[PDB]
Parts: structure tokens; sequence; C-alpha cells
């Protein structure tokens, strides 16, 4: 039906906002809603731009939250057409972003506007917690605007973040949390020395051997209803002098879990520590966490989600919480309830990102069902 | 008593002949050993130089073998005196190449020198075999001078390559072989793919994991009276993309057999391929054998040698097959007996190497020992 959806995603995808540049998007968007009622609250920190605008004073509050950064493109020639020049062909629109996640963001603008005017007179508040770094480091863009809020009690009732979640059909899949990834920086120490005298050095890949595979062994937990279970994934090892004969004095290893509530980020440290100690392993290890899980059990807000999927797309929506992670992880603070809601993932982060066209105006009707029923 | 092998060993010191080059050493060997009856005869190969030293025309054929090249010093200065101007401290001999392998070179020219003046109408031939490229890639070196002997079938009754093989006095070891070295190059191939995604990814590092365990915990042999039991190493494992949230597409090992005759070379590529089949790992394997053991079994040189240790050095001598390899495992093909006999290994390749003093004219002295029983 309506082309303002396609209109205003292709305006936003022609913009080059790799992070943390915003190249005025949300400028973009803050005046096209300050016309029906949105104050805007610009929150820059550092080099990311963030704004808060919002319709509306009292409870409940319904918040939009995405990203207007991009990845990088990589080489353009390597791209069918150009990344920031979007294009329909055979029945999608190409470019940088349709996908992650401008197309959400231009959806759920329009959705505003079509429900503001048929109910102008709605109870609650509309707000969207818009960041230009999540795709980055992220240390200055929606965490510090998520804290500014809730150092003044400005909480939100019903948060949807629109990340592309589905598998492939629009609305096949929606995210009510994510798992929770923890990091670590293993050493493991030895003593060098020549090969040919092993009983004279400490031989760390040799060391470490019988942990590592205990570690990719293990099983961490059972997962649940909401969680799969929790996944160990080693990324990085490295280890040696590039001599062939020489026994290297320390071995590197990256690894990571992705963890599910049914475990909690000190038991996991502890059983790694663990396995470790009892192969007699010795050792440094940093750790690093990057985000808890988070989780928004069956509730209005998910109802809501499948009610409306079910009217504009004609599916049931399969709650899921697998993947990478959002800045939901951060939201979640302040928001009572939380979901992701958009698009195919299937292309982002990729060369000829795209969204299907007949999705489109799908999501921003999604995004307007939802909105009715909670206003 | 003599102090010509001490001052032929500061002469040969003082000269930087790291690798490939001579300085000349070979020059100086050549003049001084033509005017007791050895003829010279130079066997110059790419850029490493060679001389084949030869006194008499019968057997029995003693040869001693040995380099006139050294490793580098690393900076000077980390240095107590100038590592190319040979000083006496402490009892001991300082400079690169007083150990590894001057000293044993002087020793035994000056064994010459005295066995001929005692015994001017000895019988059989004694030669010196001596290259400028032990130490480096060692293609163009010893093993390029055994071609050509044994294409010609000039072949050795007994061979002392003069390296040094004592763990603190001289004599205490002689090494009547070394083991082989066989090493080998793994790429254990998977799938790189987003690390929360592990289903579609195929983590080189866990497919490895178990085979690792293995390779590390498996006996290859027992040893035997000669040879300690065969050993595996790793030297060097590096796979990833230096990504924390990427699981590598690919995971490179290096390893090393220092093999005893208990195993074979075959067998030990057998045995590697078998436990990486067993446990399902897809891989590239390229496979480097610098080297087969090599042994002389107890016999006439072996009973020689020790005698002459104990006459002159008062001590048993171990016979051993320990440490890393030497050109004997070229000589060995045309050598029927072979040995190994110098002085201690200890600060060899290191900063500060040295010889203590009082070892030098017993060095010699066992050489001269060992003339006179062979010849
Ligand atoms: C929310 C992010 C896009 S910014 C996402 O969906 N990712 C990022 C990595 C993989 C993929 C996924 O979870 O499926
Ligand atoms: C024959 C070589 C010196 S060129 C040697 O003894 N090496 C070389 C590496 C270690 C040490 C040893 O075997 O003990
Ligand atoms: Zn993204
Ligand atoms: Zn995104
Ligand atoms: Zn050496
Ligand atoms: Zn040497």
């Amino acid at each position: 039906t309506e082309t303002q959806s396609l209109e205003l995603a292709k305006e936003l995808i022609s913009r080059p906002s790799v992070t943390p540049d915003d190249r005025d998007c949300q400028k973009l968007l803050a005046e096209r809603l300050h016309k029906i009622g949105f104050a805007a609250e610009e929150l820059h920190f550092g080099d990311t731009k963030n704004i808060w605008l919002r319709r509306g004073t009292k409870a409940p509050v319904v918040c939009f939250a995405g990203h207007t950064d991009v990845v990088p493109t990589g080489p353009v020639e390597k791209w069918d057409s150009p990344p920031f020049e979007p294009a329909e062909r055979d029945g999608r629109l190409y470019g940088r972003g349709a996908a992650d996640m401008k197309t959400s963001i231009a959806c759920f603008v329009t959705a505003c506007e079509r429900f503001v005017a048929k109910h102008p007179n709605h109870q609650g508040s509309i707000a969207l917690l818009i960041t230009s770094d999540e795709e980055g480091d992220a240390l200055d863009g929606t965490t510090k605007v998520v804290d500014v809020l809730k150092a003044r009690d400005e909480l939100i009732d019903y948060c949807i973040v629109g990340e592309p979640t589905a598998v492939d059909k629009l609305g096949d899949m929606i995210k009510n949390g994510r798992r929770g990834s923890l990091s670590g920086n293993l050493t493991v120490k030895g003593k060098q020395g020549h090969i040919a005298y092993p009983h004279l050095a400490i031989n760390p890949v040799h060391t470490f051997a019988p942990a590592l595979l205990e570690l990719t062994q293990e099983v961490w937990d059972e997962g649940n209803e909401y969680f799969p279970p929790t996944s160990f994934q080693i990324s990085n090892i490295n280890g040696g002098t590039g001599a062939t004969n020489v026994i290297p004095g320390e071995l590197n290893v990256k690894f990571n879990f992705r963890f599910s509530t049914e475990s909690t980020e000190a038991g996991l440290k502890q059983r790694v520590h663990a396995i470790l100690d009892k192969h007699g392993v010795q050792y440094d290890l940093q750790w690093s966490c990057s985000g808890q899980p988070f989780l928004t059990q069956a509730g209005k807000l998910t109802d809501v989600a499948r009610a409306a999927i079910a009217e504009t797309c004609g599916i049931e929506a399969e709650l899921s919480t697998t993947g990478g992670t959002s800045d939901g992880r951060f939201i979640k603070a302040i928001a009572q309830e939380l979901i992701e809601l958009g698009p195919s993932n299937a292309t982002i982060h990729q060369i000829n990102e795209n969204v299907r066209l007949n999705d489109i105006p799908k999501l921003s009707a999604v995004y307007e069902g939802i909105l009715a029923r909670l206003l």
C-alpha cells in the first residue's frame, strides 16, 4: 500500500553513516517527527551521536530503539550496485543498511505517522532511542543514553529494537532476549628451549592439551524453553617463535562463551579455572564481559507482536534468543519488556545487503499494530 | 703441556666465520698440514667452502670432521669480552666458536702434528673433512663432499666429528649416534563463521583437540640400550583472524619427532595420519625429514675413544645419542664407524661461549691417543 516507508528507507540508506558518523540521519528523523509532536533531545558523547525523541509524558511508554550507523562496505566494485545508492532489483532493495537497520527505522517512523493520525488522542508516550554507534565499541552510544534515562527515572514499559531478526520471511522470528558474552584471554606458561631437550623445557601446548580437550567437550548447561545450551568456542590460538626446533615458552588462547541464564558469569569463570587447575596448567587469564544474558518472558509484549505479525504477515512468529547480541542488553535495564523485531538478517554485514520490497510496508504495518495494541 | 692447540684455537676464533663464510680458516688449516704431507682438495659449492685434506693412500682411513662456521653473536655489548677477540678468564677461553667447534679443530691439527712426528711411517691415512656450512641450511656443505667421496669409492673406516659432546668435564660423554628428525606442517581445515553460530562453522581447534591430546600422550617407543624413547614435540600453533567473535577456518601446527632406530620415518607418519583420521580431522600435512637416525654400536672405535679418555682424563666415558644432530648423519654413509667427541657443549650458541683451558691440551692428547690406537 503506502510507499512512504520505502522512500524514507532509501533516503536513509543513501547517507554513508559508517560508525560512528551519523551523516545527519538523526536530524532528519528529529525534524520529521517534530511535526507530530516528538520532542528531540540530543545526547552526544565523544564522537558518537544519540537522540531521544519522545511524544507524550505518561505511561505506558513504548520505545523503538535502533542505530543509524552501518558497517564498512568493503571494495565497492565487488557490489552489484553501489552500496549507498539504494537500488530496486528483483523484488529487493539493495544497499548497506537496507537490512541492518535503516529500513526498520523508516518503517517505525511511518508507523508513528499513521498511528498518531488515526489516534491523535492516544494514551501513553512513544519514544525513539537512536545511536550512531552500535556497530563499533559502542562505549558512547546507547549505554550512555540509558544511564541518563535511568538517573532521572525516565523508564520504558515496552521496547522494540528494530534489529533484523527474521530467518527468511518477515515475522517468522522475533527475539525476546540474547545470550551474554564472556571472553577470556589465556596465556599458558611453559619454558622455552631447544626441541631436542624436551625434559629441560616445558611445552605449553602439551600442558594445555588435556584442558583444551575437556573445555571443548564440556557440557555447560541444558538450555531451557527460551535459550539454547551455553556455547564455548575458541577464536584464536597462537604460540611459538616460528622456529621448528624450539619449544615455545608460552601459548595464547582467546575464547568466548555465549551463555544462557542457566549459567552465570561467575560460575563459568570458576569452571574454566577448575579445569585448567585440575590438569596442572600454569597461566594468566584475563576476562572481559561485554554483556549479561537478558530475557523478556512471555507476556503482553510478546503476545502483542505475535498477534500483529499473525494479522499482517499471516504466520506464527517464533520467539528466539539465538545469535549475537544487540543494544537491548543495555536498554533492558530500564525497559520492563523488550523484544527485537525486523526483517531478514541473512545478508547483514555482507556485500549486496538487501531487504525484500514486499516486506517493507508489512514491517511498518506490524509496528503500527504493536503501537495500537499497547497504547 | 703443549700450548700449540691453545694458540691455534685463538687464531681460529679470531676470524669471524659466521655461516657460510670461512674467512680463510680452511686455507690456514690446509697450509699448515701441507707441511706434514696432507694434500688439499678444495670442494666449493654455491656460497659454501669445503676442504678434504688427506695424508696417505691406504686403509685404515681415519677422518676428523668439523665446521669452521659459527653462529651469529648477537649484540656485542652483551658479551663480557668481544666474541672474536679470544680471552683467557678464570681458567676459561671465551669467544664465539671456542666450544663449537674451533677448539676441536685446533686440537686435532696439533694431534696430527705430534703423531706424525712420533710415527712418520705409520700405516693408513688421516683425513679432515671441513665445511663452512654446518650451522645453516647445510645444503652445500658436508653432504655434497660426502657424495663426491662416495661416487669415487673413497671410504672412511673410522670418523671422529669434533662437535662438543661433554656434559661438563671433557670425556664424560661421547656420541656414537644421533636421532633422526622428522617434521610435519599440519593445516587443519574447518569453516570460518561468526562465533555465535557455531553450528554453521567448523572450529578447527575443536576438531583437532582430541587428536592433539592423543599425540602429546602417545608413547612412540621404548628406546633401547643406545637411544632414548622417540620424542614428539609441537613447536608452533597458529589459528584465528585476531577477531574474538570469529571461528577460524583453519589451524596451522608444526611438530617434530627426534626418533630412535626403534621407530621408522614411514611408521611415524603412518601413526600420525591414523591418529588424525581416527578423530575425523580434515587436514593437509606436509612432511620433511632432515635426517635419519644413525648409530655406531660398540666396537673398535668406541673402545679406542674410551681407552684414550681413560688414559688422558681419568674417567669412564658414557656413549650417548641424545641432543640434536650433526653432520655425522651425512658422513655415516661412507664411514663404517663414527663417533663425535669434543669439549663441553653447555655454552654453545650462547653469549660468553667458552671452553675450560685445561681441557684444550687434554682434548688434543685424546685425539692423538685415538690416532695411535687406530693407525
Ligand atoms: C544484531 C546484529 C546486527 S547489528 C546481528 O543480528 N548480528 C551481528 C552478528 C550476527 C548477527 C546475528 O545476531 O544473527
Ligand atoms: C652439534 C650441535 C652444535 S653445531 C649441538 O650439539 N647442538 C645443537 C643444538 C643443541 C646442541 C646439542 O645437540 O646439545
Ligand atoms: Zn550490524
Ligand atoms: Zn544492527
Ligand atoms: Zn653449532
Ligand atoms: Zn657444531
